[PDB]
């Protein structure tokens, strides 16, 4: 029997794993699923048949208490993180979180077969506060070239993971490195689509132009992204395919796009006039959206939306961090050469995730 | 039974179709193959079991004479063209060539099922003498948006093809739009790999640096390419899959690269010092390689190579035309959404095609 532990079940990838693992056509099914997060289970996560567990994995005692009874786990899908002001502190916090889970699950789960760890493109680009400031490898990024000579919590986590699997014979691992994720999760710390939807809804309410809050390279250079359901499929594939064992893999959609084009799509989905990149404006959502909580309460009330806090559904700092830089591309050759041929049409994916935020009444 | 007519059998895609169609694992096999070209069959095309036919398809009488007895043809793969000083003349010449073939094959082949026409990315970029001078659609290019408002022999050929298929019930068509092709054919009019190999061999012989004869955007912007075997697979797939009928499709490798990286690969394969793009040098192979015929004869003699004419094996004007422009990307979403999941790792493909030119003793 296959028994999953999703660490971060209400996250942008955790929520996609929660929906896909229990499906009839999922490989190695039928899957039993445990899902971990700290907050009470939100309404938009209820449409999935998972065993929800409240647990703060930064707390070793809580991790011991909540996870030690789950002796039937066969596959761990680790899809969470903690943000801090410096990468050094991110290494400390994130290493402890992964260590707390693995130290409990490995000795208590005799049928444990695989640990899948989600990291991301900052493995190649560097930490948030070094992006654009350091020499990186030239894109498109490939998986197995040397690491940057700077601390990175993904390196800390990979090294801990490799040491942890040594504790159990036959225990394999995988690493998954998405770019910017397009998905659904009103609780995610990094949700570009959800944040852009809230910005578009505020522009619509105020009768304002959907101005582009980003740089020229993000507007008309190439970009890519990683669909959350495709990432969930990629975690499942690496967890069950023996030819994918003990490898790190990028996971992006298999196409490229330009924000100059997707901006028209976003504007059309909210009935707003589409703006365009303007040289010298240096527009930031974190600044434009300051003090917009009463406007959000009004949009929620007038449109019969689910009651959300603006700071949870719109992570302005993250949208600015994405859109204020060029988007270096990555390579899907290693995944495809290992037999993973999943892809997504990114424009159709963007519309799908905008429409899911509308379907769950998060935005109008 | 499946019976192919390859129009341009010694070409860069024709030679790949000649090798792949007769294979045991090819869909709709066993294939009987007729291959057409004007010149006597060259030695490097003999390792394939095809029925070689000498025919100049610009001559209606020769086309009537050579093709009317081939009553068993079921699938036409059209992979040839004629170059002229203007696109207007290319429309005239290329339209007549395709018309001469189809006017004979359609009424004489009662079991004719499909016509596959190869065109290319200039459908979106414009003719050679307009590239960079006109407004095009923004990349990545997709297949079914309006044509440019300039003459293009691909438009002439598509329109002729659509009118021709009306002559026979159930006759379907496909169009295939590669980018720059990586393949093998010492007779091809557009062979980037073969030409770069000859340039590298001349640099090695002369003890010179492999300088980059192209622009900054070609050096460190993104590029893509189309592997000739993948294009041949794409022609076969569209010719046999009923869900691909009556559609135009791009065909590129599914990855991107930079010439800054591939230049190191090319240099390593010929044991030459690798040069780099130099601002202000504006290097052209058509100029650098002027008068190099005696040097080529010497390399051929010293390395026991097949006897080739420098102007046939190295199409300098074409390498300059490719490398002196940015490479706009295209999209493989329509092909993948129709079930074609073939891809190639472009770096491995480049090495494979360099090594095939070495294996047939075209270059050292
Ligand atoms: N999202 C993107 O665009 C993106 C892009 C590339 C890479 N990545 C990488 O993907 C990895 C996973 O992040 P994600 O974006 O998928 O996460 P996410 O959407 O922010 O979800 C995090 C999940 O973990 C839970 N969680 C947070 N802290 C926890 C703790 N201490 N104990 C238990 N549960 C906890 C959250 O719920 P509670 O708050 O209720 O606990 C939520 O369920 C990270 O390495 C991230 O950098 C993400
Ligand atoms: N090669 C590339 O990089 C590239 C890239 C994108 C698109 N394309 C497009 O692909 C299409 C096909 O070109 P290709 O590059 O595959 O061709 P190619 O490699 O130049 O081969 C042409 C073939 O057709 C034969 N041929 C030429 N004129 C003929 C005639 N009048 N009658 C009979 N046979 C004739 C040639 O042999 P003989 O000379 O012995 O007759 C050769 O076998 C064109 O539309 C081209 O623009 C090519
Ligand atoms: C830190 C800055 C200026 C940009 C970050 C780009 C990005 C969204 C990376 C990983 O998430
Ligand atoms: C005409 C110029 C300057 C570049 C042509 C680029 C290219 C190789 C297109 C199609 O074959
Ligand atoms: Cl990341
Ligand atoms: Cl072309
Ligand atoms: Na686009
Ligand atoms: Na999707
Ligand atoms: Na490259
Ligand atoms: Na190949």
């Amino acid at each position: 029997s296959s028994v999953a532990l999703i660490v971060g079940v209400t996250g942008i990838v955790g929520n996609s794993l929660a929906e896909i693992l229990p499906l009839a056509d999922t490989p190695s099914g039928p899957w039993k699923v445990y899902g971990v997060a700290r907050r009470p289970r939100p309404a938009w996560n209820e449409d999935n048949p998972i065993n929800y567990i409240r647990c703060d994995i930064s707390d070793p005692k809580d991790t011991q208490e909540k996870l030690s009874p789950l002796t039937d786990i066969t596959h761990v899908f680790y899809v969470t993180w903690a943000n801090r002001s410096t990468e050094v502190e991110r290494c400390e916090a994130n290493g402890k979180m992964l260590k707390n889970v693995l130290d409990v699950v490995i000795p208590n789960c005799p049928d444990l077969k695989h640990i899948s760890l989600q990291t991301g493109r900052k493995h190649y680009m560097g930490p948030f506060e070094l992006i654009g400031k350091i020499e990186t490898h030239d894109p498109p990024f490939t998986e197995d070239l040397p690491r940057l000579k700077f601390d990175n919590f993904y390196y800390t986590q990979e090294d801990l993971l490799f040491e942890e699997v040594e504790k159990k014979e036959g225990l394999t691992w995988s690493v998954h490195r998405p770019g910017n994720i397009f998905g659904f999760s009103p609780y995610s710390m990094m949700n570009l689509v959800g944040t852009l939807c809230v910005y578009a809804a505020i522009c619509k309410h105020e009768g304002k132009v959907l101005r582009f809050p980003g740089c020229k390279a993000a507007w008309d250079g190439y970009s890519d992204c990683s669909d959350a359901d495709l990432i969930a499929e990629h975690h499942i594939w690496a967890a069950v395919d023996p030819y994918a064992k003990n490898e790190a893999f990028n996971v992006s959609n298999g196409d490229v796009f330009k924000w100059k084009h997707f901006w028209k799509v976003l504007a059309e989905q909210f009935g707003v006039e589409c703006g365009e990149y303007e040289e010298g404006e240096n527009l930031k959502l974190q600044d434009l959206m300051k003090g917009k909580e009463p406007v959000w309460e009004e949009i929620v009330r007038e449109n019969g939306l689910a009651s959300t806090n603006l700071e949870d559904v719109a992570v302005w700092w993250f949208s600015d961090a994405v859109l204020d830089i060029p988007c270096p591309l990555d390579s899907m050759n290693k995944s495809k050469e290992h037999g993973f041929l999943g892809f997504r049409n990114s424009k159709n994916s963007f519309i799908s995730w905008i429409d899911k935020a509308k379907a769950y009444k998060i935005v109008p």
